[PDB]
């Protein structure tokens, strides 16, 4: 089955489409990295909010396990993590 766009607006302030494998496992797809990942921290509260869970700049894996790294607030997507870019390690 090949579902890139279940419901679209599933939900928002993070493009997510919600995918459930048969099994009853339901996981959060990401447009923005293409990825599928698990249920994600204060991203889906606002970016602000984010900033103290986990930085604006993210790194996680899919359930493929494909790191991405990807500007939140401007909605970029890049695989490379320099913590210069925080300028830090990884939070604002």
């Amino acid at each position: 089955g090949s579902d890139v766009a279940a419901g679209t607006a599933s939900g928002a302030k993070s493009m997510w489409t919600e995918h459930k494998s048969p099994d009853g496992r339901t996981y959060y797809y990401n447009t923005e990295t293409k990825q599928s990942t698990w249920e994600k921290p204060d991203d889906l509260k606002t970016p602000a909010e984010q900033l103290l869970s986990k930085c604006p700049w993210k790194e996680y894996k899919s359930d493929s396990g494909k790191t991405y790294y990807y500007n939140s607030q401007t909605k970029e997507s890049r695989w490379a993590k320099p913590k210069e870019l925080e300028d830090l390690e990884g939070l604002e």
